[PDB]
């Protein structure tokens, strides 16, 4: 198995 994220904002 495994996780992941992301994120972002101008």
């Amino acid at each position: 198995g495994y996780r992941v994220t992301g994120y972002e904002t101008q």
